């Protein structure tokens, strides 16, 4: 209910997707 | 309310912009 | 909140393999 | 939460190591 940290979580996830992509 | 839980969501979105300054 | 947990689950791995990435 | 706070810690530590790791 925090809205920063309901948006560093979805953030969080793009992040570390982001990552994997360009580590593949 | 929980500071570090607070800091590290700060620190997250921080985190991503200067990831994909270095990607852009 | 399954979102917060789930990126928490997320987190951790992320810095994990970044490690390993460097090691 | 234990685990969110657990995660709080290491994503802190995390963006520490990428910044060293740059300079
Ligand atoms: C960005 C990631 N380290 C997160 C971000 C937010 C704060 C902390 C728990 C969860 C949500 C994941 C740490
Ligand atoms: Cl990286």
């Amino acid at each position: 209910s925090d809205p920063l940290v309901v948006a560093a979580s979805i953030i969080g996830i793009l992040h570390l997707i982001l990552w994997i992509l360009d580590r593949l």
